[PDB]
């Protein structure tokens, strides 16, 4: 409950952020719905890092209401992990977009038009973290560490999510 349904609305918040990423409607429209099925869990992961705060022990969700079970545990060691680089909400946005875009290839026709949109937002990521963090390079390499991170959250526990939410 309070918590269950939240994460209904956040799917369509998604495909709305994806839209917005440039190059995105550039790629095939059979590509684009398998990042979002493939990508949408691990996107969701990071916006709700976002919504955590160990530094403050409260959990605010996309809902509104705040608050202080497997998943749970993993979504908060990896949600403080995070938060520890304290990333900008632009930081947030672009790590967020190189999430879906660094999805499951799988069900993916043309890799090479994804991994240039990939290549593309990451050059601008590290551009981007290096400018905020000129002593801190190394908070580019902990993200691309938690993309294998958040696939293997995906490979087990996707599921018992996209499942009537």
């Amino acid at each position: 409950e309070e918590f269950s349904m939240s994460f209904t609305p956040a799917v369509k918040e998604v495909v709305e952020f994806a839209k917005r990423i440039p190059g995105f409607r550039d790629l095939s429209q059979h590509d684009q719905v398998n990042l979002l099925k493939a990508g949408t869990f691990e996107v969701l992961m990071v916006r709700f890092a976002s919504l955590f705060d160990a530094k403050e022990r409260t959990v605010t969700f996309l809902s509104g209401k705040k608050y202080s079970g497997d998943l749970l545990n993993s979504m908060f060691e990896f949600s403080e992990k995070l938060n520890a680089l304290q990333l900008s909400d632009e930081e947030m946005s672009l790590f967020t977009a190189v999430v879906l875009v660094s999805a499951d290839r799988s069900g993916i026709e043309n890799v090479n038009s994804v991994e240039a949109l990939q290549e593309t937002l990451i050059r601008a990521l590290r551009t981007l973290i290096m400018k905020n963090h000129p002593n801190e390079a190394s908070i580019f390499t902990k993200l691309l560490l938690k993309l294998p991170d958040l696939r293997s959250l995906n490979n087990m526990h996707s599921e018992e999510l996209l499942a009537f939410k």
